[PDB]
């Protein structure tokens, strides 16, 4: 699990893409929006890598307004699920519309904290996965 945590965090490099590795202390530590943490019952087949808005859109300036500059990557190998948290700054009334055709999950716990679900059988294409995500 460490390596395959480094070798994304290699890939990301060579997408210049900034990382962070939500380690164990840092999990314990609750500093993390809790609705991440459910669901890992001290299971290391779950990864949580923050990632730099800024830096996942390639310099995209303009989407830094509406985003949070941080997003949460949770991979879990047990479920092979990969999920893209994204915390809203502003509180936009286009939540309230029905955004269920474009596959955005909007936490409970926090309105203005959204994510996008995705299945991935080879971890070598995550890349590809990510873009989809982004694009999304």
């Amino acid at each position: 699990n460490r390596i395959i945590n480094h070798m994304l965090i290699d890939s990301l490099n060579q997408l210049e893409i900034r990382n962070k590795i939500c380690s164990s202390e840092m999990i314990n530590e609750q500093k993390l929006p809790q609705y991440i943490i459910q669901g890992s019952n001290t299971n290391d087949n779950i990864s949580i890598i923050t990632l730099e808005l800024e830096s996942f859109l390639e310099g995209s300036k303009a989407l830094n307004s509406i985003l949070e500059s941080s997003m949460f990557l949770r991979i879990d190998y047990s479920n092979s699920q990969i999920r893209l948290y994204a915390k809203f700054k502003r509180n936009t009334m286009m939540i309230q519309c029905q955004i269920d055709k474009l596959y955005i999950h909007f936490v409970q716990e926090e309105p203005l904290a959204f994510y996008l679900e995705e299945s991935f059988t080879n971890l070598g294409i995550i890349v590809q996965y990510l873009t989809k995500f982004r694009q999304k």
